[PDB]
């Protein structure tokens, strides 16, 4: 599948906003395991709305978190070093 999303980053944190409201925490299966950022939103409506974000570089899983804001889902991953990921995705 695909989902509507946008992103931002500090000189420290990479922050991905999945632009989804029809959701609750339990729906949002985010996995980080030194690969891509796979965010599988199991919709109320049964189906999975999934983002597979091919990160510029894999990161230490422990640096990774997420919260359902309400109107969006904010996934955050703290960059191991505070370098600007000029391009979020693998040469996006």
């Amino acid at each position: 599948s695909k989902i509507k999303y946008d992103w931002y980053q500090t000189e420290s944190q990479v922050v991905i906003t999945l632009m989804i409201k029809n959701v609750q925490k339990n729906d949002v299966n985010v996995e980080f395991s030194e690969k891509e950022l796979s965010a599988l939103v199991k919709l109320p409506s049964g189906e999975d709305y999934n983002l597979k974000l091919e990160l510029l570089h894999p990161i230490i899983p422990e640096q990774s978190t997420f919260k359902v804001l309400s109107t969006k889902i904010e996934i955050k991953l703290k960059k191991p070093e505070a370098v600007r990921w000029e391009k979020l995705e693998g040469q996006g």
